[PDB]
């Protein structure tokens, strides 16, 4: 249910690539990288499919690294406590980063809403999360 | 114990006049707008004094209004269910602003890290709070 600006880079588990999800929306059954909660280490993982789920307000999320995306009110974000949506995070929460111990828990330093824009998701079975700006986050539902 | 930067203008009851707190250290024993959370209601009430806290980290809250203001971490809100630190708030919640019933619980559209500056706060006797840049802040302790 949440959703991304397209201009957020997918992080292409095989190469190392980074492609817009925008120019991804043709695309299925790559790898990129997931997060597997129970183990806490990051995995390779299929994308079943990318789709773009209309035009809606959007928000910059900003890290104290510097790692920034932009995202609706209700994509979730992994926090040290759970999945949360971007509107219930708060500058004391700190977020997963893949960091190449899989994980670096980054201080937000910046929530802001900017505008309207097309925005987009994909669907990821299994563990339902992916790379997107070097950041973790939530896919489909 | 919060602590706002000194460019913060503070709304003088007696006039209507605003001037910074930080032109304000030197001044003690003049009205400012404070609500009372039990009734609601904003009132007039007296500063008892005004100081500097030092150098510190200064975070830009804006509302959808446009009110804006730059303060602490720990420097409290007035929000629907209670006083909130500004670390604590998230995109979600609203706060309250004087309106001219007495007052409009405004959306959060920003919090964002902004720098290093000298902070100020006062001390109000009784409802221990006051308009800042037209935001409800929490006082002194």
């Amino acid at each position: 249910s949440g959703a991304i600006s397209g201009d957020s880079l997918i992080s292409l588990a095989s190469t190392g690539k980074r492609v817009s999800i925008k120019d991804l929306l043709d695309e299925k059954d790559f790898e990129i990288w997931a997060i597997n909660e129970q183990t806490m280490k990051l995995e390779s993982a299929k994308v079943s499919r990318v789709f773009m789920t209309g035009k809606k307000l959007v928000y910059i999320l900003k890290t104290r690294l510097g790692r920034t995306i932009k995202a609706t009110a209700n994509h979730r974000f992994l926090t040290i406590d759970g999945w949360k949506r971007l509107d219930e995070l708060s500058l004391k929460e700190h977020i997963a980063l893949p960091r190449k111990s899989d994980i670096s828990w980054d201080s937000i330093v910046s929530i802001t809403e900017t505008g309207v824009e097309e925005v987009f998701d994909l669907t990821v079975p299994g563990p339902h999360n992916f790379v997107a700006n070097d950041i973790i986050v939530h896919a489909s539902i």
